[PDB]
């Protein structure tokens, strides 16, 4: 069974919790957050910096509103 | 043998991956942002939330200044 990167389009910070979900259980995710506002583009991507320091993934920027989180 | 919580005593941002690594390998941490600009505290309690959202832990705010983070 084939597992395709989650692609999430983030409307609040409140939305960390979709990107960690899927992340925790061992899908990569790319997020959008060209609907965020500038401070919380930053929380998002801070809370996903703490996500992959938790468990040894890595975080990629695609472009200024794109980023993935990729499983160990 | 003792866990002891981490005291951790923040510098800047880049401080994050010690309350990360400790945090991962199962000890909580107590941390203290008195040192930190606005803007880098803010940036550390996100990291934070994040590390709990991974690893299933809690964050609990002491004061303003002072925050824990606990393994599950």
């Amino acid at each position: 069974y084939q597992s395709t990167i989650v692609p999430v389009e983030l409307h609040s910070f409140e939305d960390a919790q979709v990107i960690g979900g899927a992340f925790r259980d061992g899908d990569a995710v790319v997020f959008d957050m060209s609907l965020l506002s500038r401070e919380e583009a930053r929380r998002i991507v801070d809370f996903a910096a703490g996500l992959c320091f938790a468990l040894r993934g890595k975080m990629q920027k695609i472009d200024s509103v794109t980023f993935a989180v990729v499983p160990e």
